[PDB]
């Protein structure tokens, strides 16, 4: 029902002007607004499909040659957006699943598939260094729910040859729990 | 507890003589004894560690330059062996997990970690074309049991960078079931 | 009225999951579901056009980078489907016609043109080694019916420069009959 | 007194048409009629010299450019023909000799020399993958008879630098016996 | 019973002198006597085998270094000769078959095979540009007779890998008939 | 039980000094002590394992950079040693077996396996030109004994890909016997 808008610019100045412009243009949520090395700027938006398409169109149009990349990931589960913008709350210490991918796009799709495919909590979708680099999604819940989530997410990523590794941590320890679930 | 002994020869004649020789030498069970393209012969032995080590040593010693490859996989779960030899019986139509790898060495280790870290039935360990090629292991049971099993085995293969793909088929079809479980 | 759906994957695991997925998705019939060397998997579906298109779209979409090839051969004669899946029964020992081609697609189109173009029995459509390799179709009946079938099928394959050879064997040796017709 | 006819074609269709043609042409026995990778077809015939020469001449003439190879192995011992077409019966579990060669031609000559040179039973002449690949002949009988057979056959093959390996299995075990003598 | 003699010279002067010389030498009939691009001369003779052999021998001997090519096509059906020299009369508008080949030799042998192999009328054997270029033969009669003719002729040409295309025109049109049959 | 010690030096002077030194060091017997082309010296010692190991260690230690090669072959049959040193006596004119190899190391191992796995007389182990060159072993006795012997020894050499050829001469000739058995 929802959507992810990705707009990567070759300029920070352009990114901020365009980012502001996109927020005013429709009812969109800015999930990410950061500089990536070696000078590129990243804008990540959440919201209803039409709003995202309108913002990304306004963005790309105004962007001109400053546009590095623009992507619209459609039909995303609601939980995915806050997992991109920050963290989703975990009710209790249970099993943890981590699926590592190449590209935020692949990670988002894996996360989405996991969310539909199970009763897990999608804790967060992390980007180590920009849109094409190592990304990981963290899921929490029953060992069985986490196993299903992990297999589903791995298969999603693996299908596009962008799966790095996926792990299941039943009964994680404190140090790790805080580090996996809270960042 | 058990062990898998792998011996690949550059000659069918050598393979049969060596195969027979290995069977007489210890209390090993011939699991696989076939020709692989483009002329190489494969021998796979099952049994206790010491017997397998003795058999593989006798094999490699007598093999000389005819030896292509020799491998000894120890601390192997019982169920694994007959899944290499042939098929393991499935009590009822439930979920099916398939983990695809590069190398039987890898597939065996995946299948092993599966069985230990689950209540699944390891149906079979298939080699499409020899020891280094595409291999797949088929597990059956609860969707949750298959899910754990599939993940574990995947992470096993993934760690050595030899996972191809892995899939979960809950509620498999009339025809696909016969193919996946019966060969 | 009928259609052929061809899906070739780079993974057996993906092939089985996708194959099962396609069977559930529409009222399609699995004609071929086999591994091809050196690790690629083949899916061939028969059924009504819309069902085949939906199935192949679902297949290709889910396949991602694991997709080797996908094809939808439309407006196929009913008899072609069982000739792909297995054999069609021959009423009586009469003349035999063989048309050899490069690609199962060529072969199917040749077989289809032969079936519409004559009163022959299309015995079988055989693939020696996968979708792009040597294929052959076997027809039986009157020497005249077989001649028409063979010329038609040759002129179909030849048009795309994929005709290998075509032969007419009026009254074959029973040994040859048992081979070409009876499989 | 007898002879082996070898006709290898670049087309399956041509192979079947020509194969049928050869069977009708003279009193010849079709010992082999199979497809070889990557699309070539193999015809192996047994019979009296004149019949074989006539069939191979008819074959090669009609073959034209579709001819890959044609060979006539003359003065072959009767037992060699059924050993090519299938298996020769072994009276009792005794010693087994295996001689491995490159090319069916070399294998046939070695088998023939072994048959004349001893009281062994030539069980079978096997081709792993076509006319030029790994071929092996299996002999059975007394350890002394099998030793003579093996030395003779090895010397034959070795003379043309086409011997791969040759082994003597006195007292083979069941698993192996069934696999060496029955295929 | 009849034969075709082909003599291609590197000189028109030589061709005419040699052409005349052969006509005097035996009871041969000049079928074709024309210049081919880019300066080569072509002579085609019809008659009894011995006469053709004598004429072609005399031709090649006297030709010396001016000889491009010489060929004697033996055991040719009488109807082929006038089909080379000109046209054969068609009794009634029926189906038309066209077999296109590379080389007049391949076309002649296809035409001959078609004539023996059926009750068709061989209308003409056409050469577009010299002995090695595109040639076609036109047959007329029953759709069944024409189909048999076309399959036979195609298999002939195809065997030597010189088949271009072959077509069957049942019920040809007012204008196309005149073109296909009358040149 | 016995051992063969091989020491090849880059100097004749070093070879003689080292040779003498090795004889004094243990209860080893000098089997071979000769110059090889193009200046290298060869020493072959016979005796009990420990003595041979001590001798070869003393040899290699004192040899320094003058060492070309050193080898210790253990579990050698008595008969082998004098067949290296010179000739073994043949009781009567019977069948003769000759097994030709690359390297004396290989020839010795072949000759060994022969003697253990037969009742043949190992007549001699000949080196045409040094340790790595053509070597042959001559066995005599029953055709059956020679046959077993020849095969065993061949399979030994073949396994290391160092068999050249092997022959069986039942009923050898007046002159050839003297050459084969007496040198
Ligand atoms: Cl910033
Ligand atoms: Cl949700
Ligand atoms: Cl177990
Ligand atoms: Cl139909
Ligand atoms: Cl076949
Ligand atoms: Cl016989
Ligand atoms: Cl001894």
């Amino acid at each position: 029902s929802q959507a992810i808008g990705i707009l990567e610019l070759t300029s920070i100045a352009a990114g901020m002007e365009l980012g502001d412009a996109m927020l005013k243009s429709a009812n969109v949520d800015l999930l990410v607004s950061k500089t990536i090395s070696p000078g590129k700027f990243l804008l990540m938006l959440g919201g209803d499909i039409g709003a995202i398409q309108q913002a990304i169109e306004t963005g790309t149009s105004q962007a001109g040659e400053l546009l590095v990349d623009s992507l619209v990931l459609a039909n995303i589960h609601p939980s995915v957006l806050p997992a991109i913008s920050g963290l989703n709350s975990v009710d209790k210490r249970q099993a943890v699943g981590i699926v590592e991918t190449w590209s935020v796009a692949a990670c988002i799709s894996a996360a989405d598939r996991a969310v539909k495919g199970s009763n897990v909590t999608l804790v967060r979708v992390h980007m180590a260094f920009g849109i094409g680099g190592k990304c990981y999604m963290v899921v929490a819940g029953d060992v069985s729910d986490v196993a299903l989530a992990v297999t589903v997410a791995s298969s999603s990523a693996g299908a596009y040859g962008l799966l790095v590794y996926a792990s299941l941590i039943p009964r994680p320890h404190e140090a790790m729990w805080r580090q996996m679930v809270e960042g």
